């Protein structure tokens, strides 16, 4: 029934999420006590009008150096609205905030007034600030004098010629073309390094960059005599850069006077999230060797800005290194990761299904577990400073939960204590366990022999007594479900059914040797392992085997219908979100080409020739091949504004489904692009999804 | 110069203003430390976006139980957007907010999460909410269970005849006239309680009502059954409420359930501001006598909830009780006055050319003065709970700054002890001081003789020296003065400037003589005050007697039109903002007729007819009989949608004027109302205003 | 339109006789196009097919509708191109000329684009055909 | 001009046209009624 279905979805979504954190300066009382404050952005949804809305809380700690003593509130939460961007000062004594309320201002707080605001539209330097998390910066000087962002580069006036003057400006060039860099990256095409000076308020655009790159993620270098920079290569022509870390890029250092870049590293292969030590000595940064696989293992690097050395911390992991530790594959290092003493670097990464928080020696090069053991969850770290650490806890019964600890001294972190801030309800209904599945001889290649894989298994705890099912593939191919709060997934739970979520070969936090599995097989190995993992579940758990669902996006969607092609008296239903249909029609049409060639087992190269090889291969590995054979009814939902998929695959699909008269039932959203991410959106698609599977099921 | 005055504006204006403070629940740790939150709002001008913007901020406070241990900061400004009210839980638990984000809707706020969020638009069952200090109000129930505000009464549907329907509503109604409540109060006609359930969320108009009565000032009765409020007649019609306490009104209660309004008190004087005390035994509020002037000396009325009786704690002081109190000049009282015990209430009041706190004992009836002594200054309360008082202090070279202190037993009240919480950096270049002025025996009527008045003086310290002075005397006529922080004053001092602010007699806070002394006798007394003050302080200062100017706005404008009228040799300019030039025509156009009626002498009665020897009284009185005599340069300030003032009277003194070709300059904003409070149109007057006398003087 | 696609054809197949080219939504990949337009049957009646709803995708069809595109000759064009697409096109999806031009500009050769955000397919709005014919005029001049 | 058009009747009294079909109104699951 639509209304229990409705205040259920209310009811869930009434969940805050945390997104950000900051450390306030250290204060001692006359009496002797010492305590510092702690700053937390959270979101939320609202469905009475429809929005994501984000406050600010903030939280008092009382400590002895190296223990906590006190941990409390500390008012009630603000709702903010405009801000882009933030930033303390390194001494926290001033705010700088990026407003959008329309113009763009830079505001500069400092107690209780707003010293400074400065109107960037009406200097007219460049365009509109990148806010977002591929390019977008905002750093102070060591000084505190001067602040450094990056912003769009300004584009010369053009008229028409038939245009009326009083009684310059390019004529006829105001419809020229000017590339992006792909989805959710809409009219960004070149940034540029600007540094603003608080005192005067003159802006300038650092000169000197190669004019080939993109420069992002930059911070002032030691002394405040340069900026430190990464460089994407934008020639000859740009690729997507969204959940890619296989794009072209290098390390550069450029002094604040006219001067020639000089690079820092190698020009070959991919880096990114350089961070600086809290001395002032070395840079630690992210290295990718290989542009293959669009997502994959990654190494630490170090280098010293004295002795010019670059060494390797943390290298390539096979298969497993040890028994809790598997490699790095996170993209981005949180704003604050080194310890005190400039000798250890604290990050997070997924471990099997779970996530995991380790600590780095950059000595010597041993890694250490900080959550090792226990029953499972997802840790997320969102800063540390004077060995301080703030964290996030969630479980797939648990929403999340805020967390502070003190990391214990050297070769003693498997001993931190962690004291609550903020605890959520958690929710007894649901059961959540882990399963590992070891794939038959038949489904094994010689050169990686021996990997196996996991599922999420999520039932109704107290249950009198046969149960329906609903499977759900991620998509990538190269990610991962982690045990974390998941929505949709409790839904489902909570409404009766038992969800499967399944990690396949050639996701991440298995391994290079599953990363590197998966390439040129997909259509028959990865559908294999799905096949496998329900036949072994619905085998053990004795479950309702008459009815079992499909649910997934994108690459999943793709799974799903093969799938339903292949086994078509095994599955009830299926729902699906801009699904991948035809690889050949694909490749000409998406921002991502290489995604298609790799894939379909070739090499991409720049200039490329359609070859009849090469489209009968990509047309053997495609669902559409079984559309004649599905029988389940199909429901599909697509994003007309969609740039990483092209809403068309969706359509053949649907066009050769209703010809032969199969229950099918499509929805179209003009606006929604890829993601569906609009309050509106998400919840009517889930409403959907939810009684289709309730109706069939 | 221009720049200079420009740089200078900016400067001074960059100071932020408190509006209002919170405190939070007591919190106990574990080592046995006791502290409490303060939670304060701050409002600043922004010039780059032309706009008031409003930030809240956060304190914390270490005590003993009568003694402040501890006080410090507790995070950073953040600044909100859309809030009308706010009003934390008794319990300190929980908080509800009114939005505009356009249709309004109500939220309700616990820990990190927006517990629940109503859309009132939708319901559609009343009107806007009222958000001013005249009727608005957002009252919880005891229980916690319920919340109590006001909003418009809903109107029927209209439409037109010739209206199509497709292939209920009143025809020919849709342009009746809706009287509302004068000046600030547009679209205001009739106010309705509403009280909304948090559990269910049904909102009810409570029925009992007089019917021809506006309430206001709501708060639920003790034990939850029933609500108190003040209701203001509005039969046969409505005049002005803004800055207006001689209107008729009383206090009734009203049961949840459908039934009949009881009266309180007596429906024939003016009653306002109703407060209850923490035990829930007793009210205390403001009692008004007579209706004849506009702003008066009032009385403190208590009210016993179970004896059902009336007494008077503080009566009316005619012109001075001891050397410290002058009587209760205020409007409104804090929403918490009551200390803890529930025997003594605290409040501010004007007294002489100052601001102090006063506590009186409902008991006994003795007034005992806080912040006697000292060289002076300004004083406000914004809250007290459980014995803690938050403070405002400001003086004419001091912006704002907060302070908060314990209130001491009984009997012990001038030992108060206060620690600074926000301080701010003083101008050692303003001296500012006090004089008092005795009127010449000719200048005196018998019925109150002895009266004095005083100005205060602001010079630049450090003078090399003859010195251009600027004159303003205050609205009103029943205002004043207080030795606070005031802007215009500030840069005119630092601009090179001696200022004199005059109170002349008839101003608040010299006794209730002082107040009945004018009326009748405008046009002549007050003018010779000022003339006399002028002449005194030219004479004794040894200033340069050569460049004297005026500047006055409303009854300002009509001493300052009267003064260059008679003395037309000692002024060399003249700034008004929408002065009053003519009574007689202003009558027929005011939305406070009564106003014209009590300042020429005589009584004013509904249903009044023009009479030959009212009209020539009220000639008489009019500054436009001396325009064949003016000779200063003038420059004129009009609001063209004021309601209080009708704009025409500058019109005509211009026209008159410019018959003539004498200097005038005139500016008409077409849509600042009365007060010219856009921050646009006041940085320009106020720019126009120094250039003016830079230029002339 | 067509007419793009025989210029195409022209400029690839004999590369030494005109020296300049002028081009509006042209069609450059047929088999591409096939899945993306609102008149499926052309493609197929054109390359030499019967039309039939429920159509697959045939090795057969997809290699004889490569065979006929300009795009096969792309490696040999040498003379200076003018493009001019509509973003809002339905008959002609837009993507066909970013092909040609990614192509061609990886090579280094002299190509200018213009792209307009809300014309269709004939570019009839007054502002977008003037400045198209400008555009056309002036670059023919120039170039000849 | 393929599918409009506009007739008088031979009588004068009435007139022909073409429009679109009317749709069924829809709405929201979480969308508010009035009290």
């Amino acid at each position: 029934e639509p209304e229990e279905a409705a205040a259920l979805y209310r009811g869930l979504s009434r969940q805050p999420a945390l997104s950000a954190a900051c450390l306030g300066p250290e204060v001692t009382t006359q009496y002797g006590g010492r305590y510092r404050t702690v700053h937390t952005e959270w979101t939320q949804r609202d469905l009475e009008r429809m929005e994501n809305i984000r406050f600010c809380r903030q939280y008092l700690v009382f400590h002895d150096g190296d223990s906590v003593v006190f941990a409390g509130p500390a008012g009630n939460s603000v709702e903010t609205r405009g801000e882009l961007l933030s930033r303390e000062s390194p001494s926290g004594t001033m705010k700088a905030v990026l407003r959008k309320a329309e113009k763009q201002f830079l505001e500069v707080w400092e107690k209780n007034r707003k010293l400074k605001s400065f109107n960037l539209s009406a200097l007219e330097k460049h365009g509109p600030v990148y806010e977002d998390d591929c390019f977008g910066c905002l750093s102070w000087s060591h000084s505190e004098t001067h602040l450094l962002y990056v912003a769009d580069k300004k584009r010369p006036k053009a008229e028409s010629f038939f245009q009326t003057k009083a009684l310059q400006a390019i004529k006829g060039d105001q419809f020229l073309f000017y590339e992006d860099w792909g989805e959710n990256m809409v009219s960004k095409s070149t940034p540029v390094l600007c540094v603003l000076d608080i005192e005067s308020g003159n802006i300038s655009v650092l000169e000197g960059v190669p004019e080939s790159v993109s420069p992002g993620q930059a911070f002032w270098a030691p002394g405040d005599t340069g900026v430190v920079f990464v460089g994407w290569w934008h020639e000859p022509f740009r690729l997507g850069i969204r959940f890619c870390t296989n794009r072209r890029s290098a390390l550069y250092y450029v002094d604040l006077t006219g001067g020639k870049c000089e690079l820092l590293s190698d020009e070959s292969v991919a880096v990114t999230s350089p961070r600086l030590s809290p001395d002032q000595c070395r840079i630690v940064y992210l290295r990718f060797p290989s542009l293959v696989p669009h997502q994959q293992c990654g190494q630490l690097c170090l280098y010293d800005w004295y002795t010019r050395v670059t060494s390797v911390v943390v290298d390539i992991v096979p298969r497993q290194l040890g028994e809790d530790f598997s490699g790095i594959y996170c993209s981005l290092l949180p704003l604050g990761c080194w310890s005190a003493d400039s000798q250890r670097v604290v990050f997070d990464s997924p471990q099997r299904s779970r996530q995991d928080l380790f600590a780095v020696d950059t000595q010597m090069g041993s890694v250490t577990s900080l959550t090792a053991g226990g029953s499972g969850g997802s840790w997320k770290l969102l800063t540390i400073d004077r060995d301080l650490m703030v964290v996030q806890f969630s479980t797939p019964s648990v929403p999340p939960s805020l967390k502070v600890g003190f990391l214990p001294p050297a070769g003693k972190e498997q001993a931190v204590s962690w004291v609550s801030l903020e605890e959520a309800e958690p929710f007894p209904d649901i059961s959540w366990s882990i399963r590992v599945l070891q794939p038959p001889p038949q489904q094994e290649h010689v050169q990686y022999a021996g990997l196996d894989f996991e599922a999420i298994l999520l039932q109704p705890s107290n249950s009198p007594t046969q149960v329906p099912m609903v499977v759900m593939p991620h998509g990538g191919p190269h990610s991962s479900f982690v045990t974390a709060w998941m929505l949709f997934p409790a839904m489902l739970c909570k409404m009766g059914f038992a969800v499967l979520l399944v990690n396949y070969r050639g996701s991440t936090g298995f391994g290079q040797d599953s990363i590197l599995s998966l390439p040129g097989n997909v259509g028959h190995q990865d559908v294999k392992d799905v096949q496998f993992a329900v036949e072994q579940v619905l085998q053990e758990e004795h479950f309702d085997a008459g009815r079992v669902a499909l649910m997934g996006g994108s690459h999943g969607g793709f799974l799903s219908c093969h799938l339903i092609g292949q086994y078509p008296e095994t599955y009830s239903a299926c729902v699906v979100r801009n699904p991948v249909i035809n690889i050949a029609s694909m490749m000409g049409s998406t921002d991502i080409p290489d995604w298609c060639m790799v894939e379909a087992g070739f090499s991409y190269s720049s200039d490329c020739l359609p070859d009849l090889s090469v489209w009968a291969a990509m047309l053997d590995k495609s669902p559409i091949k079984y559309a004649p054979q599905v029988k389940t009814p199909l429901l599909l939902m697509l994003g007309q504004e969609d740039r990483r998929v092209p809403f068309k695959q969706g359509m053949e699909y649907y066009r050769v489904l209703k010809a032969r008269n199969v229950p099918v039932r499509l929805l179209l959203y003009p606006k929604s692009t890829h993601a569906l991410s609009e309050v509106e959106v998400e919840s009517d698609s889930f409403m959907n999804a939810v009684l289709w599977l309730c109706t069939h099921l």
